[PDB]
């Protein structure tokens, strides 16, 4: 059967594409959260929210675990269930 090789070479092909194109985008995803996690480190962390301000927390808490499951959800099953130990 000279197409079952044919078809496990055309498999790895489109493994190694969707791979590719996943990785650029949760990228995108995984920066945008820790963007939101710097960018309000930066602004509203300072100084004035010890007083009594945990609101940068929760920035800090939804975009830098929003990036972390952005990454999972848009990565294949196989891709995060290797990924974990």
């Amino acid at each position: 059967p000279l197409g079952s090789p044919e078809f496990a070479a055309m498999d790895y092909k489109d493994d190694d594409d969707k791979a590719l194109e996943n990785l650029v985008v949760l990228n995108a995803a995984s920066v945008a959260g820790a963007h939101g996690i710097l960018s309000f480190l930066v602004f509203f962390c300072a100084a004035w929210y010890i007083k009594g301000r945990l609101a940068p927390g929760a920035a800090y808490a939804f975009y830098g675990v929003w990036p972390l499951l952005l990454l999972l959800l848009a990565l294949p099953p196989r891709a995060y269930a290797a990924a974990a130990s």
